[PDB]
C-alpha cells in the first residue's frame, strides 16, 4: 500500500532519517531486507562470535570464512552452513571484496564501534559546497550525543591485558616518531571494565565484534532506530527488499519490495507506494537500487553521475611480526582503542586502526587497518543481464593506498628492526591486503548526483542519505560523518520539502 514515506534500509543514514521524519509527524515505513536480530540462536545468544562461526555469521554464503587477518588461526574453526539471512554479507565484484551488515541496523551491527570524525580541513577539502561551521558547531555533535559516543579510561586500559595488543603497537610507532589516539566507540566501555572483572556477560571480551556483539555495543537498534520507532510514527519491516523504484504517474514513487524467509525463499512480492523517498541501502546498495533505475527506465531523469565516484576509504590491511619480546597477548578485547594518527591531508596520509586478533593464543602479530588518501575511484556500471550493479574497480587502482600504507609501516619496521608478515591473507606472499573494503563511501556523490543536501538530481523529494553521498575518502571510520551529514541533510529537507 501506501505510506507517506518510505525509508529503504536501517543503517546510519536510514535510521537517522527515520528519526527525524517521525519527530516531524511523518507516518514512516523502513523496509530492511535483513532480520530484526533478537531472537535467541541454538546457543541461547542472538550472535555467533568468531570462535564458533555458523549461518548467523553469513548472509548466504555456503561455508564461514575467517575474519580478515586471522586465517591462519581461525581456519580451523570454520565450517559447512545452511545459506541463510546472516548479518555479515561479503559481497565480491570482480577485483575488490565489500563488507557489508544486514539487518535492522546495518552496518552498525558488525563493526567496530569506532566513532571519530573526520579533520576539519579535510571535511573542507573532500565537500567544499557544504557549510562546514554547521558541521561542526551543530550536526558532529548531535551526532555524537545520538550515537551514544563514550570514551575508554585511560588508567583501566594502561593496566589491562585486554589491551596490551594496542600498547605494545604504540611503544613500537613511538620508537619511529608516529603518535597514537584514543578512538571514541559506542560500545560501553564502562560494561567492559565489568568484563574484564567477571561482572557481566562477556561479548568484546569474548572474541564477538563482526558477526554483532550480544552485548555492551550501542548498535543504531539500540539508539536512532529504537528512538524512530519511539516517536509512534515510524515502523520496520525486515526481510523486504526493494528491487525496483518508479515514479507513478500520480506522483510520487512506487516500489516493487520481495519479502522473503530467513532461508531465501521468495513469500510474496508487493508494491508499496509512497510521497516521500529516502534511500538508506549503503554505499552498494542505494547506488544499485538507482543505476538499476535508471538503465532500466524506471528513473530515466537520473544523470550519469549516478554510479560514480567509489573510493574503499583507502582501506589497507598489513601486520608486523613482533620480537619474541614484545607479545601481544592472547585475550585481546575485539574492540579497538587506539589508532595511529599520521594524517596530514598530503598524499602520504594515513590514519590505522591498531586492530585486535581473535586468536586466543600468543602469536606476535600486530594488525592495522589503515586509512589513506588514494584518488582512484570506481564506477558502479549496470548489467541488465544479470540484474546486477558491478563495481568496475581493479585491483592495480589500489596501489597509491598500499604504497602510503607501505612508507608508514616501513618506518615503523626501520625503527624497530622488525618484518612484515606475508602469509595472513593467502598463500601467496602478500603484506598488503589490497581487495577488501569495510568502509565503502561513493556512487550517489552529494552535489554530483545529488544537490548538497542528497536530492536526488532529475527528481521531486527522491532522497539518498547515506554512505553512497560521501566523496571516496573521509581519513577516519566512516559512521560518524555519516551520522551527522545525514542529520544536516533530513533537518534541511523536512524545512524546505516535507
Ligand atoms: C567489519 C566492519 C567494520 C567496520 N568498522 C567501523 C567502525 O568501527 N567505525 C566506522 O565508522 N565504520 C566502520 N565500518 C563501516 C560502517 O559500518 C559503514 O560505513 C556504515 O554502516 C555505512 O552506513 P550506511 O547507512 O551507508 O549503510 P549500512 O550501514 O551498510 O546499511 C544499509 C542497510 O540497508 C539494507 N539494504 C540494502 N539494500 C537494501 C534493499 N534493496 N532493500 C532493503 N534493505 C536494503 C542493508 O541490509 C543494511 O541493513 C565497518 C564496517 C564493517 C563491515
Amino acid at each position: 500500500g501506501y505510506v507517506p514515506a518510505v525509508v529503504i534500509g536501517t543503517g546510519y543514514g536510514a535510521a537517522v532519517s527515520a528519526l527525524r521524519l517521525g519527530e516531524a509527524g511523518v507516518q514512516t515505513l523502513m523496509l530492511e531486507m535483513g532480520q530484526l536480530w533478537n531472537q535467541p540462536g541454538p546457543d541461547g545468544n542472538i550472535f555467533c562470535g568468531m570462535l564458533n562461526p555458523d549461518k548467523r555469521s553469513s548472509w548466504f554464503k555456503n561455508r564461514t570464512e575467517a575474519p580478515l587477518g586471522s586465517f591462519l588461526w581461525l581456519d580451523v574453526v570454520n565450517r559447512n552452513i545452511d545459506p541463510y539471512a546472516g548479518v555479515l554479507d561479503r559481497v565480491n565484484y570482480d577485483q575488490m571484496s565489500v563488507y557489508v551488515g544486514r539487518g535492522v541496523g546495518g552496518g552498525s551491527l558488525v563493526n567496530g564501534g569506532m566513532a571519530v570524525e573526520p579533520k576539519r580541513s579535510y571535511f573542507e577539502e573532500i565537500l567544499p559546497r557544504v557549510d562546514s561551521s554547521e558541521m561542526y558547531d551543530r550536526y558532529f555533535p548531535r551526532a555524537n550525543s545520538m550515537l551514544r559516543v563514550n570514551h575508554i579510561d585511560t588508567k583501566w586500559f594502561e593496566d589491562t591485558e585486554w589491551y596490551k595488543f594496542a600498547r605494545v603497537s604504540r611503544e613500537q610507532a613511538g620508537k619511529a616518531g608516529l603518535g597514537t589516539v584514543f578512538v571514541p566507540n559506542v560500545y560501553d566501555f564502562g560494561y567492559m571494565q565489568r568484563e574484564a572483572a567477571g561482572e557481566v556477560p562477556k561479548s568484546a571480551l569474548a572474541t564477538e565484534v563482526i558477526y554483532g556483539n550480544n552485548h555492551g555495543k550501542q548498535s543504531l537498534d539500540k539508539t536512532y532506530l529504537a528512538a524512530a520507532l519511539g516517536t509512534g510514527k515510524v515502523t520496520i519491516q525486515t526481510l523486504h527488499q526493494v528491487k525496483t523504484i518508479r515514479q507513478t504517474k500520480d506522483g510520487g514513487y512506487a516500489l516493487t519490495v520481495e519479502q522473503k524467509d530467513t532461508d531465501g525463499k521468495l513469500l510474496a512480492t508487493k508494491e508499496i507506494s509512497c510521497r516521500y523517498l529516502f534511500l538508506g541501502a549503503g554505499s552498494l546498495g542505494s547506488t544499485e537500487l538507482l543505476v538499476r533505475a535508471r538503465d532500466t527506465g524506471t528513473l530515466p531523469n537520473l544523470n550519469s553521475e549516478v554510479g560514480a565516484g567509489w573510493g574503499p576509504n583507502g582501506n589497507i590491511m598489513t601486520a608486523r611480526a613482533n620480537h619474541m619480546w614484545n607479545p601481544t597477548g592472547a585475550h585481546q578485547s575485539s574492540i579497538p582503542a587506539l589508532g595511529i594518527d599520521a594524517w596530514d591531508n598530503s598524499d602520504s596520509s594515513v590514519f590505522a586502526e591498531i586492530a585486535p586478533m581473535p586468536a586466543g593464543l600468543e602469536t606476535w602479530v600486530s594488525l592495522y587497518l589503515a586509512i589513506t588518501k588514494n584518488p582512484q575511484r570506481g564506477t558502479f556500471v549496470y548489467d541488465a543481464a544479470t540484474d546486477r550493479a558491478k563495481l568496475n574497480w581493479t585491483r592495480d587502482q589500489n596501489a597509491p593506498a598500499v604504497n602510503a600504507a607501505k612508507a608508514l609501516f616501513d618506518r615503523i619496521n626501520k625503527a624497530n628492526g622488525t618484518i612484515y608478515r606475508y602469509d595472513l591473507f593467502g598463500t601467496q606472499l602478500k603484506a598488503f591486503a589490497d581487495d577488501f573494503c569495510y568502509h565503502p563511501l561513493g556512487g550517489c556523490v552529494l552535489g554530483k548526483a545529488t544537490d548538497d543536501y542528497g536530492r536526488v538530481a532529475g527528481y521531486k523529494n527522491l532522497y539518498v542519505t547515506d554512505g553512497s553521498l560521501i566523496p571516496g575518502s573521509v581519513g577516519v571510520n566512516p559512521f560518524v560523518t555519516i551520522t551527522a551529514l545525514a542529520e544536516r541533510n533530513v533537518e534541511r529537507i523536512i524545512k524546505q520539502d516535507v
